[PDB]
């Protein structure tokens, strides 16, 4: 789809076997979820946004959805403002800017 | 153009009378630059990400050119450490995702 942005691009997912919303932010380099349970193994990592940085558990080479397209890679769960869909994987389901 | 997300989406700004390099980003609201010492009057703002809340000036009625395409509007002043174009001008310069 080309979704305009008078709205944020917010959109449905399914990770872990559970639907949620996120957002698709191009100036996210990173996949970063709200506290969530994810199966696997983990390690801490710690990543760093406009205010500061914060302690993540990442999780590798994990499943997601996102508006039926499918994406497998790092995602990183800790205290973010909003879930979001970074770069990592949005390069996977073939998302693009265009003007 | 078409900009592909294997690498920040960083392009070429005008504002103020200088050239900058600023994301496209269609995760924030609003445009929030590096500080630099605007003229006019201001508010002062919160906004909020990764780690927390920075302080930022507000200034209205910013023009900005983001790759030869003008716009016009809101745009923050604060201790970023990007340049980030938001969804406030990104409309105006006829920015969609796309996949
Ligand atoms: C609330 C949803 C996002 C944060 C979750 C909002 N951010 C825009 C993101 O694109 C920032 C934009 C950003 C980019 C680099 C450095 C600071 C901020 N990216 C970001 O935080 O990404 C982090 C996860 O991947 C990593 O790669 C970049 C930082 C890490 S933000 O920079 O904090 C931002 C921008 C304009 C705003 C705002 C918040 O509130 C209203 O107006």
């Amino acid at each position: 789809p080309q979704i305009t942005l008078w709205k944020r691009p917010l959109v449905t997912i399914k990770i872990g076997g559970q639907l949620k919303e996120a957002l698709l932010d191009t100036g996210a380099d990173d996949t970063v979820l709200e506290e969530m349970n994810l199966p696997g193994r983990w390690k801490p990592k710690m990543i760093g946004g406009i205010g500061g940085f914060i302690k993540v558990r990442q999780y590798d080479q994990i499943l997601i959805e996102i508006c039926g397209h499918k994406a497998i890679g790092t995602v990183l769960v800790g205290p973010t403002p909003v879930n979001i869909i970074g770069r990592n994987l949005l390069t996977q389901i073939g998302c693009t800017l265009n003007f």
